[PDB]
């Protein structure tokens, strides 16, 4: 229900922003964003004030394709690294909602073992914990229909 | 435009065009006071509304939203930014019970059910009953990518 | 979420008149402390006697019979009583747990219209069954 | 204590717990007891008695249906149900096919109230515990109607 988000004391996001800098040219990478270099190296240096905004973040993950500014971003907060997702909803809300009830009711069903948990049923039990978070976020996207 | 097949799914992280993180803003101005929040954060209240207004250009840093988040025990940024780039919702950790599965099923349990109550419900769909199903579709993922790592013990 | 509403069919009469006919008045009158011109108005519709809850307790358990609750839930569109008796040995996450996976079963038949047939149909009968199962030994555990 | 346990085949046993007598106490402090007095055509303390276990008077059969017909609340049937070790009601009188899919939803509604419960750290208070009673009820409700709905 609840969680105790904590602001890890671990320079995550920092240590994330120097390997980006690094790994991308950043005179090509500050012209697509439409961003000065300066202020792009500023904005990457943790010695420097400056700090992205949000669409700077979204917009250079975009661009590069590399999650690296994320991940730090979600280490920072003891998150793991993000999750890439991108498929459509074309099915109504409820259905979305009983499939995953389906594999929810699979997990549970492994939970409670009543046989050995082999090598086969941890994996299965793992694809329906796949399975229930694709129909989770389906759900979202019916609700943005 | 309408012509070009689909082609988003090929790349990674790509800017939705779903005002996300808009949504996620204004509902996280909804449901915490403002004056006490910006009091614990150090800023200035106004200030603080204007980060979360789009129309302002007013935005948050990293720093800050490690901290909102922290002091409200509230994700809804976090997530409304990782949707912003066709991303799941964030999974922390730090609370981990690697022994304790059976918890973290029930959780997602009471999480889907709070999902199906809004499903069927014949109310008119508000930004606010609409954020809290999104809500309780993050939480569930959260549970269910919190059992999977606790059935390592399993 | 549900319409009750009272029917306008006097099944709880019906039922009164099916339950005084089949047992003897006398016996079951005394066995429930109860005089027997009493017991008969409260099971005569046309007399404005009626029973209590643990009148109509006392005489269903002493009956076995659930004529009177079952013509009761008729009154308000309810289908007849369902008696269970078994006791809750597990703790209270163990039943919701196997709720789950009933109530996952079931969810996973519908769904979709298009896999319909009657073979599913049966296995849904069985989860339902344990999960209403499980969900009554749940009540049954909250009363540690 | 040395008779053998017997009470599995006897149906319909009165319990010692008091069911009705609880659901009595929570229909009574839900409700409005002079509003509901006036749509049922009963004086309130009239209506106040019969919802009071430390008073002898008791409701009709009549009485029973308008209540649970007004308040739309089957919390008086269920409980006077579980008296006798029988399970909640369920109402047909809106039973329909294609309410499949909605009967399953809500038992998932209420199942994951009952597990928002048996999680908690909180110890259970009896107003706790009557919420959880009453999503068992309303779960065995919902399940029920999708048994019924596949006729």
């Amino acid at each position: 229900h609840m969680f105790d988000f904590q602001v890890s004391k671990h320079p995550h996001y920092d240590e994330a922003c120097r390997a980006f800098a690094q790994r991308h040219n950043m005179a090509k990478l500050a012209e697509r964003a439409g961003m000065n270099v300066q202020t792009l190296r500023n904005k990457l240096n943790p010695e420097q004030p400056h700090q992205f905004t949000p669409p700077e973040l979204w917009l250079l993950t975009d661009l590069t394709e590399d999650s690296t500014l994320v991940d730090g971003f979600l280490a920072q907060i003891h998150c793991l690294p993000c999750v890439p997702v991108n498929e459509l909803a074309k099915d109504k809300l409820q259905s979305y909602v009983m499939r995953a009830m389906s594999e929810l009711g699979e997990l549970a069903s492994g939970a409670v073992s009543d046989e050995r948990l082999t090598t086969a049923r941890k994996h299965n039990m793992i694809e329906s914990v796949n399975s229930g978070i694709r129909m989770l976020s389906l759900s979202a996207l019916a609700l943005h229909a």
